[PDB]
């Protein structure tokens, strides 16, 4: 049936299913840090991809993939607060990470234009939001949903909850151009949704990778971006 | 790998692998019609559940199952309010319509009392919140978590949209005994979420029923309970 | 995706997604037993409790499915009857009356009608002349469409209360069904195929499950389906 | 659920997902043809292998992955007979075709010895078995098992039919450690079947890459190999 479908209860050290880029990688412990934790703390940028490409549309049909993706995370500060935050993205096959890029763009642009050629649809859990840095960004912590820029198209409130586990499930419905995200914390009950509407076959070329991005700008106000587990799939 | 999963992108008239309990039919259109939609209007109660049992948990080695659903429905009212509104649940297997149930307690309940007895969980899609016939509803239409009662255990403000498609996606984790609700509106982007502890094994039976159901009790204030698609997965 | 998708690792006595028919059960270790085990005659059946769409009228498409199985035939002595069967029924179908043990529960005769309406492959291990004339001279996995007289059949090199894995496939496009059976225990292994019209033999709605008979208490043996995974898709 | 599950009904020029190695690709007509038809005909060696590498066992639990594909075949001779042959084969992760293969070999092995650190188990569709360049071979066409060595641990007479499909499921089950093949043309019935013991924990490494190989070592006897579909599912 589905053209792909993957999961991951848990990660092991030097996955090869992984493309690792940048700080990434994964714990003893079996936890992806997208962003370098360690004992003298620092300025970090990481992305982990899926090794395989995934072909989101066809152009010799003209159809497009529904897809669904699932993962839980954990957002650890030092002090009451940490930057720059964690996103979940789509981005031509194979992408590095561009040059010039910085944590308040979790490695995904190389600046704060909406340029077409940048081709990476994105949704992020973005934690830092100061005025003078980070201009584009909503007075709060927030989920937004990016295409083509670090500008999201559209935002929500994000009520993060400091170490606390949340899950995650994001869905694409192709006959609708539906993208929803929808956010809980088991800990307490706390919920956060938000959905856009997203034509993939207008932004994204056929083969793309898929995977998580994350930063942290200032080693001062130090968080953790762990991915603790994911599940993804995919369909024409 | 998965104990169960099932999949209905339409309904055919006089399907055999749903249970139609009271008014439930499926059109020739292939929509289910848990409420009865007929050209002189009149009162209503409804319910259609999967011809087959499900284990949502087991005795002998006390494993809980995690489930996931996916289901698109339209409330559609004639004027610009309608009652009452539709009910995706569980319930011991093979459940009948209790007698003296009303279309307030969607063909669940028998009163509005908290029985451990009933054996139900239902998320409800609330549209009728009247104090004098229902009083145990918030003032406004709202998305419920109901267990073992009419009157839920936590609810949350519900933005209905009138004769717009809801895609709705509820997820049960085992582990963290955490049910999250998750709704959208892909004709404007309108979002709502809710998520609550339940923990099954000690409200249902191993074996259970789920479904939909619903009701319409005032002819004069008619709408629709469609439901277009039903996606279902289980697992202990 | 896919219209429908169970697996059972393991079965639980009184499972409710499971209709019991005859003499089939869940024994307490697990297994169904679809046969009587205890000694006596017996006939049994398991469906499962919901029925499939296996053709779509409106389209004309078809569907095509795969099962997985692991099952065990432990004869007292070193031959036992009379063998156990899958099969695609009308939905809901209940055991024919007058039906015997050579018929596995899924025929009131040996005659060929197209109102019978059943799909089965056979693992049958009697062919005694004198009761089923029909039989090749062998045990064999037969092919049967709406009579018990196989319209394929192949040799079973039947192991003893061993363990057998059978796969089976329908691929619709090609109206091709597969039978692969195979013993871990020694690389045994035996395959057979044939041509089938599912829109052309069975109805829209169809139930699936197993079936088995024993003719003679004198030459018991069980037949036990220890797991079961089932697909189907239009 | 599973680990991994992907399936291709069809195959596109270039398909990202897929690594093609010597003379591998796939036409416009959507087939994967593992070696080359120019008619001007040629020698001929190719592999594809699905881009991202799976794990086959687990060196923490000791837990070792149980694996089920599918997929159809034609091998097209041009006059009554045809070299080499067609293999699905699991490599240690992004293995290239070593030095000094041959057709004979299926661009899997550098020699006939029976080395463990080639790391590889394979299921071999061999069409020629010419004492004179292929003395480990059986004297007829054959369906093989082979590990870490080109003379297979067993084999079984293969009833190839020229020009017709061939549809074939292969399943590993761990825990009984038992790899089955199962053949058959739709187009007359005709089946194939073989089983064997194969301890993969023994033999491969963690991580694996799998696919298809095969070769054309006489230009004069040519034939196709041609894959159309692919289906494949593992789980830990
Ligand atoms: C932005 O990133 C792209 C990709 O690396 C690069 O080609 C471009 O030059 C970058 N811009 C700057 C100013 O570095
Ligand atoms: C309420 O429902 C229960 C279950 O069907 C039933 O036993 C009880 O008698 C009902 N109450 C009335 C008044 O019928
Ligand atoms: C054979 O079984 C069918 C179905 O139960 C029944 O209608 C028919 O009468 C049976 N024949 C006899 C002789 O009982
Ligand atoms: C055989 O293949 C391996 C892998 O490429 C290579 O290391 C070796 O040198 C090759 N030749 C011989 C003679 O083994
Ligand atoms: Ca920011
Ligand atoms: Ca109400
Ligand atoms: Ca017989
Ligand atoms: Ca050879
Ligand atoms: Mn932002
Ligand atoms: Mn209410
Ligand atoms: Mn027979
Ligand atoms: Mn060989």
């Amino acid at each position: 049936s589905d053209d792909l479908s993957f999961n991951f209860d848990k990660f092991v050290p030097n996955q090869k299913n992984i493309i690792f880029q940048g700080d990434a990688s994964v714990s003893t412990t079996g936890v992806l840090q997208v962003t370098k934790v360690s004992k003298p703390t620092t300025t970090s940028i990481g992305r982990a991809l899926y090794a395989a490409p995934i072909q989101i549309w066809d152009s010799i049909t003209g159809k497009v993939a529904s897809f669904a993706t699932s993962f839980s995370f954990v957002v650890k500060a030092d002090k009451s607060d940490g930057v720059d935050g964690l996103a979940f993205f789509l981005a031509p096959a194979n992408s590095q990470i561009p040059s010039g890029s910085s944590a308040g763009m979790f490695g995904l642009f190389s600046s704060s234009d909406s340029k077409s050629s940048n081709q990476i649809i994105a949704v992020e859990f973005d934690t830092y939001f100061g005025k003078a840095y980070n201009p584009w960004d909503p007075d709060f912590k927030h989920i937004g949903i990016d295409v083509n820029s670090i500008k999201s198209i559209k935002t929500v409130k994000w009520d993060w909850r400091n170490g606390e586990v949340a899950d995650v499930v994001i869905t694409y419905r192709a006959p609708t151009k539906s993208l929803t995200v929808c956010l809980s914390y088991p800990s307490d009950g706390t919920s956060n949704i938000i959905t856009a509407s997203v034509d993939l076959k207008a932004i994204l070329p056929e083969w793309v990778s898929v995977g998580f991005s994350g930063g942290v700008g200032n080693a001062a106000e130090f968080e953790t971006h762990d991915v603790l587990s994911w599940y993804f799939t995919s369909n024409l």
